[PDB]
């Protein structure tokens, strides 16, 4: 679990998206595993704009947070799950890590702000929801 607060915005998980997430939906996309919706209270996270390959990432799973080198934002395979069919998730960054299903919703952050949030995990292999190309979340 977890969420990105900036201004008036809530970005979440698409698969982990609450009834209420839904209900005040701005934004959401299935290829992408992301959702966006509105809040009464004002967000204070700063996104990054840039095009760092390293960072840090919170692990639940490990109460941890690691350093990692990520791939560039890309259209990468992901298996099925009670969430998806079998298909190609855009914007997805990789990084060699520790994840667990569970640990979707951690940030990632360079020294620029926040850059995504974890998304995918098997094998070794850490996934991030890219959010630096979304602009309209600080306006
Ligand atoms: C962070 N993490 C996720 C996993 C499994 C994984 O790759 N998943 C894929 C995800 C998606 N974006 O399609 C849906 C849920 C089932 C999860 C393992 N560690
Ligand atoms: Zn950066």
């Amino acid at each position: 679990s977890g969420a990105i607060y900036v201004g008036n915005y809530r970005v979440v998980n698409r698969h982990l998206a609450t009834h209420n997430d839904w209900a005040n939906l701005v934004w959401e996309d299935s290829s992408r595993d992301l959702l966006v919706s509105s809040t009464t209270a004002q967000g204070c996270d700063t996104i990054a704009r840039c095009d760092c390959q390293t960072g840090v990432y919170y692990c639940s799973s490990r109460r941890k947070h690691y350093p990692v080198s990520f791939s560039k934002p890309s259209l990468i395979f992901v298996e099925a799950s009670e969430y998806y069919p079998a298909r190609y998730q855009s914007h997805l960054m990789l990084a060699v890590g520790h994840s667990e299903p569970g640990d979707c919703g951690g940030i990632l952050r360079c020294q620029h702000g926040v850059v995504g949030i974890v998304s995918t995990g098997g094998n070794g292999l850490v996934g991030f929801a890219d959010v630096r190309d979304l602009l309209w979340l600080d306006e």
